[PDB]
RNA sequence: AAUCCAUUGCACGGAU
RNA sequence: AAUCCAUUGCACGGAU
RNA sequence: AAUCCAUUGCACGGAU
């Protein structure tokens, strides 16, 4: 979806890299954009090569979609659109 | 030829998801482009030569420029979108 | 590196391209987001298929990165960092 | 309409 | 854990 | 010069 959201969706992630290291590089990477309020991964089947990256601000999660959007990562590009729906701790 | 990167009032957009009609094509561009400016046409064709490509046309430059830098790679029916400006000026800017 | 840099470093480049088209075309492409002190190519084993690209402002540098991520360049989307240390021209 | 073949194309095609 | 197979997936798998 | 093999490499090769 194309509708800016506090949560950016990534996908194309190298599956090799562990839920940890992940987390680690992402928040590393995007945390320049402004605060993160929580990166969501999962290694389950539908959720690998997969992230949620929840800003506490939605120009934050713009700015980092726009600057980030295709950068080489771990030998993949970014893929990056905005999360469809709120996450559930952006919701209450 | 290289990625025209010369400011245009006109951004050319190709790899498009060739399924996607040309109605739903300009809705969903217009969705996308109005953030940047205000939008004059967009022209999206089916045709052979034409299929997978618009032209979105903005009234202010410095919005091609914002669209460009801001939907440059934007996954977009699972195809990331490639832009650049258009090489010449489109036939609504010119009058 | 994801930290804005003077310097863009672009990987994934068409090795068949050769030294000075490759120079000449790069400078048409990212000439456009402002001045280039630099643009250093070398074919030989560890160098080819990238490029760096020495803006004068860092904006320069993050406007060309952030327009041409991943755009086909001689058949092959090219892929942009900014370069890991600063260019001996920019220290 | 749909499925398939082909098309990455800078403008103001073919098959069932 | 690792290795191989499969998976491009919008959330709060299989084999040694 | 051309082509083949190898190389995805963060700087200031082999081969006909
Ligand atoms: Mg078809």
């Amino acid at each position: 979806e194309t509708r800016p959201n506090h949560t950016i969706y990534i996908n194309n992630l190298n599956e090799k890299i562990k839920k940890d290291e992940l987390k680690k590089s992402l928040h590393a990477i995007f945390s320049r954009f402004g605060q993160i309020l929580d990166i969501l991964v999962s290694r389950s089947l539908k959720m690998r090569g997969q992230a949620w990256v929840i800003f506490k601000e939605v120009s934050s999660a713009t700015n980092a979609l726009r600057s980030m959007q295709g950068f080489p990562f771990y030998d993949k590009p970014m893929r990056i659109q905005y999360a469809k729906t709120d996450s559930d701790i952006i919701a209450k």
